[PDB]
C-alpha cells in the first residue's frame, strides 16, 4: 500500500518502536531488562568514561541521547563521529567503554573504529539492527534493536529505534540508584506512550504535503534551528533533507550567534525551528524573533496548544523532555520524503 | 598604516605569536615553563578527564588543539561550547579539570559555565587574554596569553595566541615523558619558526585581494572543506566569513557525505579530502586550495586557485592555515563596503 | 561508684554507643543522617580510593570497619598506621579521600599525616571525639563521635563509638543504592540493639574477675586468635593487655600458619579465641583444635548457646549476644577491655 | 655439596639466584630493564585504578618489602593483601584493578583461590612465580618467572630475595617512561648490579652468627625483631623464619610504635622511633643484637654489620643474617631443617 519502502518505514515507526521495547520493559514495575547486557552492566559502569562512536544518522542518535546518559549515570559520555575519531588517532584504553551504534553493522569507518578500540583493550558494546552483522559479532556485548529491515536509503525507523535502545541502555546503567527512581519511572511511563504518539504525529502528513507543495518544493536550501535536546534533531533533519531531497540544509545551534546565519537570511529561505517545551530556551525565542522581524515566515515545531509567536505551525504531542526528539524527527522524515518525491527522486 | 584595527591585528600576528611564547619557551634546551601553572601541573594531570569550555573563536582554538592534548597527555579531552554545556546540565565533579579559554575573560556563558564548575568542586584553569578579567581571577590557575588588546570585532591574533598557549599547556602537561621527548622537541622547534612563517603567509595578501576583487565577492555563500587538524580551521574560517563578510559560510568535514575553499596541507591531506576535491573538479567547480608550498593538489587541466603556505609541524599547521581565511574575510568585507 | 575512670568508661558504653547514634539514625525509617558530612557525600564518593589513617586503638577501629566500607561502597579502602604512612612517604593526590580517626584529635603522627594529605590536595574527613581539636578543625569535614570525655589512659568507649561512627559513615556513603537497601536495614536494626546488648555483655564482669583471679594472673603472656571481622578485635585486645596490664600479648590471624606460634605454645599459655558466628572460619576451628590437641585450655568468646569446644575438653567460655556480622566486634571487644582492666587491678597497676 | 642441609645450600646459593633472576633482563651499562613476559602489557598495567599485591607467607613479605618502591616509582596506589584474609573479607575487585600474585610454588591453595576470584571479576592479573607452568604461572594473564631455580628447603630463602628482586624490576619497568624517575632508576639499577657480590660479603657473617647461636640465645623462648620503614618487612620475615625453622617464638615489631632483641638500624630505616626503641632496651640493659651498616656505631650489644646498598634494596642484604640465625638456632637446638 506504500509508494516507497521509505514511506512504509516511516509509517512503521509505532510498530518498530514497540518491537524495540518488546520483552525489555516492565511498564508496571518500571524495570528495564536488556538480555545482551544484563551480566555486563556492573562492568560497563566501572569505566573511566563512555565513548559513543557512530556515523551518519546513528551518530545523531548518540547526540540525541548523550544528555540522558550523562544525567542518569554521572559517567562522562562523549560522542565521536567514527571517521574523525580515527583521523585524530584518539587514545583509547582498557578503562573505556566504547559504544558502537550502527543500523547495518557493516559501515567501514565504524568497523575500523571498533578494531582500534578492541586492539587497545577497551570494553566494546554494540547497538545494532542487523543481527550477526560484523559489528554485532565483533563487539563484546550489545543490544539488537529489533526494528526490522530498512530498504530506504536514508534511515528512519532505525533512528527512532536506536534512540529508544540507547535510552533503555542508560536506564539499565542507572537501575540501582534511589535518587534516579522517579526520573526512571517518568521516562519508562513516557516510553510506554511513544508508539501511540508516533501514530498521532504521522497524522501531520497532509499538512506536510500541503506545506511542501505551497512553500518548499521550489527551494534550494533550508535551515533548521534547535538547541539542547533538539539540536540532534536539527542535525538529523538537515541530513535527511540533504540525502533524500537533494536540497541544501544545515542544522544550526539556535541563537548561538547574533550576527551569524540569521543576521544574513533572506525573507524567503525556509526555516524550521524546534520550540517544543523541552528545548524552549531564551536563545531559541531570540532566534525565532530575529527571523520574524526580518520577515521570514518560520515553520515552528512545537507542542500541542502552544503559542510560540503571534508562520506555519506543526504541533506534536508533549512527551518526557529526553524523549521529545522521537516525536520531533517524524515530521522532518515526512518533509524530506515529500520534497524528494515531488522532484521525481527515488528514495529506495 | 592600516585601514582598520582588524587589518592591524591580523598583521600583528608575528609579534603576538612571539609575545605569547616570550619568557616561556627555551628553544635551545626545549623547555616550556608556564609560570602561572607550573606548581599546579601534577594536580592538573591527576584528573579523570579534561573538559575544554569556550564560546566562538575561543571554542575553535580548543577544537584546533584537542588532538595534541590527547596525543601528548593520554588524558581524555572533550571540547564543549559553553552555552550547550549549560543547556545539558552536564555533570562535573571534583575529578574534572575544566579548561576555560576566553580572549575577554568576560563572556557571559563562559562565566556562568565557570561558576557552575567551581560550585561542583572541579579544578579550573584559565587561558585568558585580559589580565585580571573575571575569568582570569575566578579560575584556580591559568596562562595569560599576552596577545595585547584586541579591538577588532572578530578575533584574529587572539585565536593564534590562544592556540599557541594551549599547545604550550599540552607540552607542559607532558614534560615528564621520555617517549614523547622527540615529539616535544619537534613541536618546540616548530613553534620557534611560527612567527617568521606568519610573516611569510601575510605575503599572500595581494593574491587574496585579487581574489576578493573577483566575482567571489558577489557570492551568497562559501563552503570550506577540511578534516583532522584542519576541521577547526574550516569552522573558524566559516565563522569569520559570516561575522565579518556578511556572507553565509559553512565548514564541512570533507568527504563525510558556489565558491569552495579546501584545506589540503599535508597534515590533513586524507583520502577523503582528495575525493571531495575531485568531486568539485569533476564538475569543473574551480576550488580555492590552501596547501603547502610546492604541492600540486590539482592538475593544470582543472581551473583552480592555490594559496600556498609554509609546511610546519602537523599540529601547528592550523596557525598558518587560518591566516589566509582571516585575510579573505577582511577583504571580502572591504569589497562589500562593510566597515569592519 | 567506680574505682577508676577506665572502669567507668567501660560501663558507660551503652550510653556512649547511644549518644554517638543520637539524632543521626532514624530507626523506624532506616535513615542515617550525618550533619557534618551531608553536603559533602557526593564529593567524598567521587574518589579513586579511601585511605583511613590513624594511630593505636583508632587504627584498630579502621581495621574493624574496613570490610563493611568495602562491601557497602565498592570504593577501594586501605587502612594506614599514621607513622608508617609517613615513613613510606606514601604518595597522596587530589583524587584520594583521606579519613582520619582520632579520639583526642591531637596525636602528633595523625596531625603530621593530615598536613601531608592537605598540602597534596586530598579531601580530608575527620572522625574525632574531642570537639574543635586540631584534627577536627583541620579536616575539611567530619563527624564528632559524641562519646564524651575519655580520661582512662587506654581507649574503651571511644573505640566502640568510633567504630559506630565509621559504620554510620559507610551507610551514608551507600545510601543511594537500591541493591544495598536490605543490608542497610539489617545493619541499622542491629545498631539500634547494640546499646542494650553492651549492657548484657557487661554482666560478664564477675566471670572475668574470677578468671583474672585465676592461674591466669600468674602468667606472662596472652595470645588472641581471630580472623575476618574479629582480627581487628584480637589486635585491639592485645593492645589493651599490653598497654594496661603490662603483660605481653599478641593478636594472631587464626590458623594462618599450621606450624606457627600455636605449635610452640606451652600447655598452659593463656589463649583467647574469637569464635562468634561472623568469624567462625574453618581456619579458626583448626587453630582451636590444635590448641586443645596439645592439652591447651583456651578461653572462647562465642555467641550465646553455641558449643565451640566439646564439654569433654577443659576450656572457658565467655558468651556474647549475636548481632549483625559487621557489628559483632562492638560486643566482642568488651570482655577484653574488662580482662585488661581486672588483670591490671590484680597486679596493682593504676589504670588512670 | 659441602653443605649440611638443603636450606644452608640455598642460603649460600643467593649470590647465584640473585644474579640469575636478573640475567638477560637488566642492561647495567645503559640502565635498561626488560622483562619479556610483561613487555606488551606494561602500558595496560599502568592504566589501572590501583595495584593489589596478593600472596601468602614469605611471598606476602616480599610484597611488603617492595610496596614502597612501587608506590614511589609509579604513583599508582598499591595495597598488599594476605590471600586468605583478602578472601575472608570478600574484598571487591573490578576490571580496573591490576592484581599481582607472588608465589614461589605457583600452587598455594589460598593464592590460587584468590587468583580465580580476581579473574572472575574481570581484573588484569600478573604473576611473579618461580615454578614455570604451575597453576599461577598459567592462569595469570602475564607475569615474570623469577628464575631462582628449584627450592627444596621448607623455609623460603632464595625465593624471597629473588621475588623481591623480580618485584623491583617490575616497578622499574612500570616507571621506565618517566624523566623525573630517571636518576632514581639508575641508582637502583647500579645498586642491583652489586647485590650478588654484596650477598657474598654478608654470608661471611656466618661465623659471628654461629658464635651468637652457640650462646644462651639458643635456650630462649622468644626473640623480638624491631624494624620500621623498609625494614619492617624484614622483621616480619625474620620472625617467620625463626618460628618455622628454629621452633622459637618470634614477633616482628614496628619499632617504637608503642628477651633477646634484634633491631634493624641500617641507614635506610634509621628513624627517630628506632633509636628510641633501642635506647629503651639499653636503658634496662637489654643487650640488643644490632644489624647496621658497616662502620656505623648505633649502640653491651652485638653488632652484625652489612654493606650499605640503595635504601629500597637494603632488605635484600638484611634478611640474610636472619636466614643464617634461624638456620643455626635450629642446628643448635637439634632440629633437622630439611
Ligand atoms: C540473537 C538472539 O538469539 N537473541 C535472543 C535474545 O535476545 P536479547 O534481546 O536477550 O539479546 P540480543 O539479540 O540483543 O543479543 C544477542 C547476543 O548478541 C550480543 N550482541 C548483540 C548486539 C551487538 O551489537 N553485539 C553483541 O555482542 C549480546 O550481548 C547477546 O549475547 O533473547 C530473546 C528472549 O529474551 C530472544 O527472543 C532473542 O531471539
Ligand atoms: C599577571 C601577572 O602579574 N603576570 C606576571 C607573571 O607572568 P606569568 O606568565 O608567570 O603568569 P600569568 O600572567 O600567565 O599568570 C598570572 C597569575 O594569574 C593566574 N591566572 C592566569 C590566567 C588565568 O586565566 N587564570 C589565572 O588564574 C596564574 O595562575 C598566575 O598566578 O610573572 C612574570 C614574571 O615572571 C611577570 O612578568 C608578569 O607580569
Ligand atoms: C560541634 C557542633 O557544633 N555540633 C553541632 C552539629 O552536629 P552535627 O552532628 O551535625 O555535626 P558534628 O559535630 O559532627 O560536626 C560539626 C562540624 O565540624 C565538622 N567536623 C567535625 C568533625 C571533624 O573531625 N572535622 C570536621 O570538620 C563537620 O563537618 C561540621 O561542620 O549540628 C547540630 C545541629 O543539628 C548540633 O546539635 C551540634 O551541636
Ligand atoms: C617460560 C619461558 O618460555 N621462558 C622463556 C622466555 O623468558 P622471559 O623472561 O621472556 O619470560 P618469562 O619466562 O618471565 O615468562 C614466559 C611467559 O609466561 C608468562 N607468565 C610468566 C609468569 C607468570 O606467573 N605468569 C605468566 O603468565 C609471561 O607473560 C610470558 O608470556 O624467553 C627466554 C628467551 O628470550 C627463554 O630463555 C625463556 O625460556
Ligand atoms: N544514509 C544514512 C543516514 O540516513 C547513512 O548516513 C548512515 O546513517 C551512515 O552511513 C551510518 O550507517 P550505519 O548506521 O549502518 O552504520
Ligand atoms: N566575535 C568573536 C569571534 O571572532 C566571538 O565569537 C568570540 O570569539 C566569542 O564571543 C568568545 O569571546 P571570548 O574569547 O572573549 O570569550
Ligand atoms: N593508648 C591508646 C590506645 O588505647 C593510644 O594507643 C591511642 O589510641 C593512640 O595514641 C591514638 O590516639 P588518638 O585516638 O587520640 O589519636
Ligand atoms: N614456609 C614458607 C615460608 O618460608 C611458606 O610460608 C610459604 O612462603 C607460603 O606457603 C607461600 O608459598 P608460595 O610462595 O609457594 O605461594
Ligand atoms: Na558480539
Ligand atoms: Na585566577
Ligand atoms: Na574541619
Ligand atoms: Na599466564
Amino acid at each position: 500500500p506504500y509508494k516507497h519502502f521509505m514511506q512504509k518505514e516511516i509509517f512503521e515507526q509505532p510498530d518498530s518502536a514497540f518491537n524495540t521495547m518488546r520483552g525489555r520493559i516492565d511498564f508496571e514495575n518500571c524495570v528495564v531488562t536488556l538480555g545482551g547486557l544484563k551480566s555486563w552492566l556492573s562492568t560497563i559502569r566501572r569505566c573511566r568514561r563512555i565513548i559513543m562512536i557512530a556515523c551518519g544518522t546513528s551518530y545523531h542518535s548518540c547526540l540525541a541521547t548523550r544528555s540522558i546518559f550523562e544525567e542518569l549515570t554521572e559517567i562522562p559520555v562523549s560522542v565521536e563521529l567514527a571517521s574523525d575519531f580515527l583521523d585524530r588517532r584518539s587514545p583509547v584504553f582498557r578503562d573505556d567503554t566504547c559504544v558502537f551504534v550502527s543500523q547495518s553493522g557493516e559501515t567501514a569507518d565504524s568497523i575500523l573504529a571498533l578494531q582500534y578500540c578492541l586492539e587497545r583493550g577497551a570494553l566494546t558494546v554494540g547497538i545494532v539492527n542487523s543481527v550477526g552483522s560484523s559489528m554485532s559479532r565483533q563487539t563484546h556485548c550489545g543490544v539488537h534493536i529489533n526494528a526490522g529491515p530498512e530498504i530506504g536509503v536514508a534511515s528512519t525507523k532505525a533512528y527512532t529505534s536506536q534512540y529508544i535502545a540507547l535510552v533503555m541502555f542508560a536506564l539499565s546503567l542507572s537501575n540501582d540508584s534511589i535518587s534516579r527512581k522517579g526520573r526512571h519511572e517518568e521516562i519508562i511511563k513516557g516510553l510506554q506512550k511513544i508508539p501511540e504518539q508516533i501514530k498521532q504525529v504521522l497524522k501531520l502528513e497532509n499538512k506536510i504535503k500541503d506545506l511542501c507543495n505551497s512553500s518548499l518544493n521550489d527551494q534550494k536550501s533550508l535551515l533548521l534551528l534547535g538547541r539542547g535536546y533538539q539540536f540532534a534533531t536539527a542535525l538529523e533533519g538537515a541530513l535527511k533533507i540533504k540525502e533524500i531531497s537533494y536540497m541544501h540544509s544545515e542544522g544550526v545551534l539556535a541563537g548561538e550567534l547574533k550576527h551569524g546565519i540569521l543576521a544574513l537570511v533572506d525573507e524567503d529561505l525556509p526555516i524550521i525551528a524546534f520550540a517544543t517545551r523541552d528545548s524552549l530556551f531564551p536563545k531559541v525565542m531570540s532566534a525565532i524573533e530575529q527571523v520574524t522581524a526580518r520577515d521570514g515566515r518560520p515553520i515552528v515545531i512545537c507542542n500541542e496548544g502552544d503559542a510560540i509567536i503571534s508562520h506555519t505551525t506543526l504541533e506534536v504531542p508533549e512527551t518526557v523532555d529526553c524523549l521529545q526528539g522521537l516525536l520531533n524527527v517524524i515530521p522532518l522524515q515526512l518533509i524530506s520524503y515529500w520534497l524528494a518525491v515531488n522532484r521525481g527522486i527515488d528514495v529506495d
